[PDB]
């Protein structure tokens, strides 16, 4: 779904629906939170970064310029939570919340439609 062009974020009707019984990266990705800790985020010109760190650690997370936040310096993010706006992979959640996530995010991404 969607073209390229500016930013078209996400995909609708059956095309989705192929994306998701299909295990696809979709256009306009949304990084998951590997890590579940808390959050941080920076100023600089170029690209923006959230940054997900417990008592053990942190880790950094490269959002460029389209990516629009759904998450603010502050608060908790479960593994494999959406840290960008959009589509998910179900691979990448399939690693960082589990399969249960996965499968729980298919089903119920699929009934969106
Ligand atoms: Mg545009
Ligand atoms: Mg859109
Ligand atoms: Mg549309
Ligand atoms: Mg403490
Ligand atoms: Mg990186
Ligand atoms: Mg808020
Ligand atoms: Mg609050
Ligand atoms: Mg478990
Ligand atoms: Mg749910």
């Amino acid at each position: 779904t969607g073209g390229v062009a500016g930013a078209a974020d996400i995909t609708q009707g059956l095309p989705r629906v192929i994306e998701l019984f299909e295990a696809r990266r979709p256009k306009a990705k949304a990084v998951i939170s590997e890590i579940d800790g808390v959050v941080r985020i920076e100023e600089t010109e170029e690209k923006l970064s959230v940054f997900v760190e417990s008592e053990g650690f942190s880790k950094e997370y490269k959002l460029p310029k389209e990516a629009r936040l759904l998450v603010k310096d502050g608060d908790y993010v479960e593994a494999g939570q959406p840290l960008t706006r959009g589509a998910i992979d179900p691979h990448q959640l399939l690693e960082a919340k589990g399969p249960e996530a996965v499968e729980r995010y298919l089903v119920e991404e699929i009934q969106k439609v």
